[PDB]
């Protein structure tokens, strides 16, 4: 269970663009979502993004499971700040 590193996917949901930077940082159109500070497997978070209220900054959990490209599946909200995001990657099957 990998995740391709220092790719960029982007996928758009709801309009907006969400960017995956691989150990890096994700986007939404322009929103900074959250900075990678830990991942296991093929579940990455990201948190300390940018400011949002009811929480210190924007976080999201991807989960990047089985699948034949790099590509956002969803996206949704968790909480208010962190949301929960599904993506796939081949390098994620087994």
């Amino acid at each position: 269970y990998r995740a391709i590193k220092g790719m960029e996917t982007k996928r758009e949901i709801g309009g907006y663009t969400y960017k995956v930077v691989f150990y890096e940082n994700v986007f939404q159109d322009s929103i900074l979502l959250g900075n990678f500070a830990s991942q296991e497997g093929n579940v990455l978070k990201y948190e300390n993004g940018q400011s949002c209220w009811n929480g210190p900054h924007r976080s999201a959990i991807v989960t990047v499971e089985c699948g034949v490209e790099n590509e956002i599946v969803s996206v949704l909200e968790a909480q208010k700040c962190e949301y929960l995001i599904k993506m796939k990657s081949p390098a994620a099957c087994s």
